[PDB]
């Protein structure tokens, strides 16, 4: 994890290969998430796995945090 005097070029490859795999990850993740929570809350299927509880819970926050910290800084500036 060197400098990097290479051409845009790897930043808009990992930008449109491996950041838009993020975006994508993230929506089906989040919307899987609170597909799930309503259905705990109606249907009162049986308790999921501590394994599911904490993957979604830890989504779930680190999704809002991100977001809160995009959605202040989206109106100062995303331009350094």
């Amino acid at each position: 994890g060197n400098g990097s005097t290479i051409t845009f070029d790897e930043l808009q490859g990992l930008v449109n290969s491996t950041v838009t795999q993020a975006i994508l990850f993230g929506v089906r993740s989040g919307a899987a998430a609170l597909t799930l929570i309503v259905v705990w809350i109606t249907s009162r299927s049986r308790k999921t796995p501590i394994f599911i509880i904490n993957q979604v819970s830890l989504f779930l926050i680190i999704l809002h945090s991100a977001l809160y910290f995009k959605y202040l800084l989206s109106n100062y500036s995303s331009v350094t």
